[PDB]
C-alpha cells in the first residue's frame, strides 16, 4: 500500500508492516524550576523508556503550552522545559521523537535538539510558519483536523476540506508529499456525537492518500458513552484503537502503551497487515 | 436489522440495541463429590452474579465434558454435576441461562432444571437429536461450526455450507428460523492460519440470515500471534470482540465480562448500534 518508508534521520518507519504506536510523554514540572532539572527530566527518560519496553515505536513529548493542560506560557519558557527533556530522552532512548507543539519556534528548537518529527493541533493554521520550519529540516510533520467554530455543514465533508487546506499550507511552504501525516482530531471542536461520527467514517480520510494517526486516548468522549472517569477509559480507548486499525490508519497515539500494542498486534494479524 | 427478539423463556433479548454478552461459567469440582455439593455449586452462583453485576446477559454453563477439558464421563454422571449448577443459578440470578453441551440428554436435563438455551460445539451432528429436544421446548440453539478433518477447499465456503448441513438438521427436525444461532467454531479443527482467516472474512456468516455468536475468548490463536500465556490474553482477546462486532456479530462468549462489557459497549457507540 505505501510504496516509501517514513525517514526520521537516524531511524526509519515502515508503514506497511505493522500499527505504529507513538506514546505519550507530557511533562511533570518540578516547583522550583523553569525546566531542565533532575527529577523532571529523569521522570521524563524513565517513562519513555519503559514505554519503549512495552512496544512504542515513537515517542510524543509535550510542554506545558500543549494538551491537555493548554498553560499560557512564552516561547523562551517552553523552550527552557521541552529542549533538556529532547536532549536526554533522544540520547538515551533510541526511537524516534516528536514534539508536539503549533508553536514553530518551539519546533524549531526542539528539533535542534534532536527530536524527529512535528506534530501540530492546529495543522500549521495557528502559525504557518511550522510548516517553513518542516519544510527546511525535512521532518514529517502531523497535521490535526481543528477548528475555531464547531457549525458543521456535513462533517466528513468538512473536515476533509480542513485538512486539505492544512496540506495547501504545507505544500506551498515546501513540505514534500511523504513527510505529511494526517490526523482527524477527535476531541477537539467536536460534540460527543460528532467525536463518534468522525470514528465511524474514519476510512474516508484514506482518499486524501496520506498516513493517517489516530489519537483517541482517554478523550472525554469515552467517558460520556461509558460514564467513566479518566483513569477507567483503558477499554473505551482499546476499542477506538482496534475500529481505527480496521479503518485504516497507520500510528495511534496512546498513554497504555503495553496493552495498546497487544491489541494493535492482534489486530495486525487479522486485518492481514 | 431484526425484526423479532430472541424469546427465553421468562426473558427477552433485544438483538438491535446492543451486542449480547455471554459470560462463561466452567464448573470447578469438588473432591469427594458427583455433584450438586455446597462448595462447588457456591462457587458457581458466586460467579454468576459477579459476571451479572459487571454486564453478562447471558450465564453459559458447561459441565466436564464440554470445553475446555473435553473429560470422558458418561451422561448420568454429567447430569449430576450440571442440574444443581443450573437449578441453583436460575434461581438465585435473574438473566437467561445456556447450557454448553452436545448430548442431546444433557440439554433436555438442563433445559428442565432451568436453562433457556441450548449451546452446541458440534451443531447437532455429533447427536441429532439435540435438536429434536430444542424443537420440542422450543428454545433457541447455537450451531457452532465443527469439523472432524482439517482440509478444506475454501475455509469460509466450507465454514457456510457446513453451517448450512446444520441449520439443515435442525429445521428438519422442527427447530423455528428464530430459534437459530449460528457460531463460527474459532479455536476448532482450524490452523492458528485458518483461525486469522475466519476472524478477517466473519462477515461472510451474515448472508445465511442468522444471529452470530462469536467465542474467541482466550483461545490459543491468540497467544499464537502475542506470544503469551492463556491468563495474559484480555488484550488479544478485546481485539476479536471489536473486529466481530465491526463485522455484525450480536453475542459475544467471554470470559472476561466486565472489559468485555466496556469495549462492546464503546463499539456498539462507535458502529451506531
Amino acid at each position: 500500500k505505501w510504496d516509501y518508508d517514513l525517514r526520521c534521520g537516524e531511524y526509519t518507519l515502515n508503514l506497511n508492516e505493522k500499527t505504529l504506536i507513538m506514546g505519550i510523554l507530557n511533562v511533570t514540572p518540578d516547583s522550583f524550576s523553569d525546566g531542565g532539572s533532575y527529577n523532571e527530566v529523569d521522570a521524563a527518560v524513565r517513562h519513555a523508556k519503559e514505554m519503549r519496553d512495552e512496544g512504542a515505536h515513537i515517542i510524543d513529548i509535550g510542554g506545558e503550552s500543549t494538551r491537555p493542560g493548554f498553560a499560557k506560557v512564552s516561547v523562551e519558557e517552553e523552550i527552557k522545559r521541552v529542549v533538556p527533556m529532547i536532549q536526554a530522552v533522544s540520547k538515551e532512548v533510541k526511537l524516534p521523537i516528536s514534539i508536539d507543539t503549533y508553536k514553530a519556534e518551539v519546533a524549531k528548537q526542539a528539533i535542534e535538539a534532536g527530536a524527529h518529527i512535528i506534530n501540530d493541533i492546529w495543522g500549521a493554521k495557528a502559525e504557518p510558519k511550522i510548516a517553513e520550519v518542516a519544510a527546511h529540516y525535512d521532518v514529517p510533520i502531523i497535521l490535526m483536523h481543528n477548528r475555531d467554530n464547531m457549525n458543521y455543514r456535513n462533517l466528513m465533508a468538512d473536515m476533509i476540506a480542513d485538512l486539505y487546506d492544512s496540506i495547501k499550507i504545507a505544500k506551498d511552504a515546501g513540505v514534500r508529499d511523504e513527510n505529511i501525516i494526517l490526523d482527524p482530531g477527535i476531541g477537539f471542536a467536536k460534540t460527543p456525537e460528532q467525536n463518534l461520527e468522525a470514528m465511524r467514517n474514519l476510512e474516508q480520510l484514506n482518499v486524501l492518500g496520506y498516513p493517517v494517526l489516530l489519537g483517541t486516548s482517554r478523550k472525554s468522549f469515552i467517558g460520556h458513552v461509558l460514564d467513566l472517569p479518566v483513569e477507567e477509559r483503558l477499554e473505551g480507548t482499546g476499542a477506538t484503537v482496534c475500529l481505527g486499525i480496521e479503518k485504516g490508519c497507520e500510528f495511534v497515539r496512546v498513554h497504555d502503551v503495553k496493552e495498546m500494542s497487544r491489541m494493535a498486534k492482534m489486530m495486525d494479524a487479522m486485518i492481514g497487515k
